[PDB]
């Protein structure tokens, strides 16, 4: 019905090696997020969550273990953050059940970003 275009174009080419699995964890933990993706000398990356994107800091970690192993850290989750990380690599987008149940603890998540 609606209108656009159309257009396949594009330089290199990243093949998903060995896509993330699952995580389960209270929150305000750091849940790992493990994915091989090639070329393992590929970045930068991109690493999201439901519908919200992530960025390395003083609580986000994204370390690149050798052969295009790209770990996520998560330090201090929340509730809400339980969902499904979305990372992203060129032409390729992994998937994995992003679980996290309650924690002990408190205080942790409530508003790092404001906006």
């Amino acid at each position: 019905g609606s209108s656009g275009s159309s257009g396949l174009v594009q330089g290199r080419r990243v093949h998903i090696i060995e896509d993330l699995e699952d995580v389960d964890v209270q929150e305000g933990s750091s849940a790992t997020f493990r994915c091989r993706i090639s070329p393992a000398n590929y970045e930068p990356v991109h690493w999201f969550l439901d519908k919200t994107p992530l960025h390395a800091n003083e609580l986000n970690e994204i370390d690149a273990q050798p052969g295009g192993y790209h770990v996520l850290t998560l330090r201090q989750l929340a509730l809400k953050d339980s969902g499904t990380i979305y990372f992203e690599a060129g032409d390729q987008r992994a998937s994995a059940a992003l679980r996290v149940t309650e924690k002990p603890s408190v205080f942790s998540r409530s508003g790092p970003s404001s906006g």
